[PDB]
């Protein structure tokens, strides 16, 4: 089905625990994957205005690990949580990506996690501005702006609303739709 063959194509991508000992400033984001309407979606937030990091900007759920975490994974489900109400039995983790190695000093740990279709998100507005799906498909064809360096734009068809995507956000997006969809048949 589609979605066993994007859990298949995923765990071939897996580098596991392989690079989570190391002694970095430790944070993990998760790629949620939603399937609506026969195809598979990315679920994104808006940063809260209020916020220390990155204020306004598109990115993922996640966060700074903290002691209670059993490991990077855990850490990716809590801030979850927190941000849009994802419960654990309503997401199923299925791989570890390749880290982000940022400032010499940090190491952000992305898990892809496939999402039940009955969660409805529950943006606390204290961490989260908006959360939003963008189709899979769109990271193959994105409507590239120059701000020099490159950016997503992407028109949610069911309002008109217009989001930017960029930085390490944007270079997810992409890798996952890569490992999903890349040599599919029709
Ligand atoms: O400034 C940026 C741009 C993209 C990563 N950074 C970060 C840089 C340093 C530390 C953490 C982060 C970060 C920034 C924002 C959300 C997160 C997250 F892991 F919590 F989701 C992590």
């Amino acid at each position: 089905s589609m979605l066993d063959d994007a859990k298949a194509r995923l765990r071939k991508y897996d580098i596991g625990g392989k690079y989570s000992h190391l002694p970095y400033n430790k944070y993990s984001v998760l790629l949620p994957l939603v399937a609506k309407e026969g195809k598979l979606h990315l679920l994104f937030t808006v940063r809260s205005e209020k916020l220390r990091r990155a204020p306004g900007e598109v990115c993922f759920p996640g966060g700074k690990r903290d002691p209670t975490d059993m490991d990077d994974a855990a850490t990716a489900l809590r801030e979850a949580q927190e941000e849009v109400g994802l419960r654990p039995h309503q997401v199923e983790v299925v791989c570890c990506l390749v880290p982000c190695l940022i400032d010499t000093d940090t190491l952000i740990t992305p898990f892809v996690g496939l999402i039940d279709h009955n969660f409805q998100a529950q943006p606390n507005p204290a961490e989260v501005k908006d959360v939003f799906l963008v189709p899979l498909a769109y990271f193959l064809h994105p409507q590239v702006h120059d701000q020099i360096n490159h950016i997503f734009e992407y028109t949610n068809p069911e309002d008109g609303v217009t989001y930017q995507i960029k930085g390490m956000t944007a270079n997810l997006a992409v890798l996952v739709a890569f490992i999903i969809l890349e040599k599919k048949p029709t």
